[PDB]
């Protein structure tokens, strides 16, 4: 079997959690490295951004990314590349063509790789499997027409692949899908890298991180943009200052695009500390550093960070948002706040910073729970899915 | 030979210079009834909006419109039809699978439509001829996008077509074209329906269009958007009643998009009518009955309604833009402003105005140039292009 994932405008190679590259990347390069270790053959198709990588990158065994060139290697942002959507197709052909590859199956990610596929599964007679990752309905021309072509791909992909059973009412609440084209499959985090894992593990990342070991942590991961609500942190941070000026509390964010300014703006620069986003192999350390993540997105998921915080030992305080109250189990792994009041952030970060018992039982049942996602589930998942519907066409 | 036009965001079938449509859908649906009666077979490709049309719409013997369903037929403006072009070109793809039809060459309009053409020709392995119309190139995200998109096209394309040798000029330079893809093709105008045509023509027009017999008439043509100056009409009439507040003047402007709420602003609402658009066959009337058209335009082209006032033996007073220097000759035809000021406009219009036997003058010569347009003419040309593009294939 060969699948042809198409991410179109962001790229698995791309390092998660600055500018157009989080969640949705390290889901398909995870899920995608699972199938390969499977013997299923993934190509991931995305638009060519750094030109010193080639066309063609290789991976590991069965797995490659294939860069296509489809506009310039810069000044086009996310918002103007459906410009590009007919360009990015035909680059897509030509490659086909040289190289004589031919596809079993299409999985594309994201409206835009949606409808790319949409084209492509018509032309090459072959299934497509399409994941939304993040929906418009879910109020301008832009988002109108965002919505369309989600609406678009609802009523033509093969399969809406869906990563919670909350998105699957999702989809068929504001995009009237056929529940037969949906299916759930549920996502995974890498849990042998993210994990506690010794009883000096959390002392040793406090050493390499140049945090004080006498303190308390939270930590905010990820792409530093309105939606995730890392000012919520900040804001919280400073209400929590307000309330007691010497409570012993660090804050790390990492983090890329200001923040910093808001900070500053707020009093509480020399208790945050702002990290440049890094590898996986790396990220472990700012996790296990942490008394606790905090999560404030207004939108999202799954929730990754959520998941990969909850698998290295540390309890989340997530809001109550998209998949992030199935990635976090209430009350015995964490917290889930309702809304966004700087107020109510304090008051949930109080209560888990000052009961350490609960709050060190909540981060070794997180373990516990994070092992329930499984990339190689994922993939399994997914490759049973690929087998029905090639099987069904 | 069968030749598939595309023309995706706009029809040829909607009427000019309302909305979308203007001198580029008269000149799509001009040349193929032309290269229809030549023998060449064309299907002109175009976005579905009105479903009481069907999908195949049958012009004449050897010419089609094809409406192609890409999105809702309302809702989605030309900024947002980019997130279409995958669609379109898959709904272009079925529809031909169905059909069991087959191309001998493409001849793609406008940017959007040159991206859809861009696919298909590496697809089918035939020529693109390629007609920009407009370009960006001649400051915001969107324009970036565009502008990129032409750039693709100019470099792809097999044949650059444009409209006169000043566009040649703008491709090599605002857009690095290769001189030897750039074909001018010179455009029509339907010069036997656009005619002065009889000693009491322009009298019989008044009469039908309600407008007094005794006076001069000032007539603008065309889509009512600022780019086109309707404006510096409205303002130098304006000017022209301070001047002198009893001049024998009235003003038709025909006409889709407030104007009129400038006008009544300026105080000259009742010198000023507002005309529906109209088919050509009534639009003749238009420019018969008028003693000068004014075309104020900030970009233009060729100017199809330079032309067709001219034809119809109405001198002209055009901004010196696009291809107006081209279409109007200057101290001959008509007169050529230099910028859009209210009091260069007054100026023009008040020494055509005053001057009867220069301006009857003009009017008699303008005939006598126009006829140097010829759709079947620029139809010839186009054959010949299209031969030598599939001859070199
Ligand atoms: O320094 C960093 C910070 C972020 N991440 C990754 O970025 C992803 C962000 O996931 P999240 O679900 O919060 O982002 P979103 O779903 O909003 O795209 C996670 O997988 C993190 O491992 C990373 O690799 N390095
Ligand atoms: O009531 C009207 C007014 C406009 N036109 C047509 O609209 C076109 C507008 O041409 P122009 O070159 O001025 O528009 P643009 O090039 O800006 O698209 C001309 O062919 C006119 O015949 C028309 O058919 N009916
Ligand atoms: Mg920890
Ligand atoms: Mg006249």
């Amino acid at each position: 079997m060969r699948v042809a994932m198409i991410s179109m405008h962001t790229s698995p190679l791309q390092q998660p959690g600055t500018g157009d590259s989080g969640g949705m990347n390290v889901y398909i390069l995870s899920t995608a490295t699972e199938l390969a270790k499977q013997g299923i053959e993934v190509d991931i198709y995305t638009r060519a951004t750094r030109p010193s990588q080639g066309e063609i990158v290789r991976v590991a065994e069965n797995l490659r990314v294939i860069n296509i060139a489809a506009g310039p290697y810069e000044g086009l942002s996310k918002e103007e590349l459906p410009t590009q959507l007919a360009a990015f197709t035909g680059g897509m052909l030509s490659f086909t063509r040289r190289e004589k590859v031919t596809y079993d199956l299409i999985h594309s990610h994201y409206w835009l790789s949606g409808q790319v596929g949409w084209l492509l599964r018509d032309l090459w007679r072959i299934p497509l499997i399409h994941t939304a990752h993040t929906l418009a309905a879910v109020d301008t021309p832009e988002s109108e027409a965002r919505r369309i072509c989600e609406q678009q791909l609802v009523d033509n992909a093969d399969v809406l692949a869906v990563n919670t059973q909350e998105e699957m009412q999702d989809l068929m609440h504001h995009y009237d899908a056929d529940p037969d084209r949906i299916s759930v499959v549920s996502p995974g985090a890498d849990v042998e890298l993210y994990s506690p894992g010794n009883d000096r593990a959390t002392e040793r990342s406090r050493r390499e991180l140049g945090i004080p070991l006498h303190t308390k942590v939270v930590a905010f991961v990820g792409r530093l943009q309105p939606f995730k609500g890392p000012q919520v942190l900040i804001k919280a941070v400073a209400a929590l200052f307000d309330r007691d000026p010497d409570r012993n509390l660090r804050v790390i964010i990492c983090g890329g695009p200001t923040y910093r300014h808001m900070a500053e703006e707020l009093g509480v620069e020399k208790r945050i500390r702002f990290l440049d986003p890094r590898p996986p192999s790396e990220l472990v350390a700012v996790y296990r550093a942490a008394d606790i993540v905090a999560v404030p997105s207004f939108n999202e998921s799954f929730g990754l960070v959520a998941m990969e915080a909850q698998a290295s030992g540390t309890p989340v305080i997530a809001a109550r948002v998209g998949g992030l109250p199935i990635a976090v189990a209430e009350g015995e792994t964490g917290l889930l706040v309702d809304g966004h009041s700087p107020h109510a952030w304090a008051d949930a970060l109080a209560t888990l910073l000052d009961d350490d018992e609960t709050r060190i039982r909540m981060g070794e049942d997180a373990v516990e729970h994070a092992r329930t996602f499984s990339w190689a589930a994922t993939a399994a998942q997914l490759s049973s899915l690929y087998n029905d519907a090639i099987a069904n066409e």
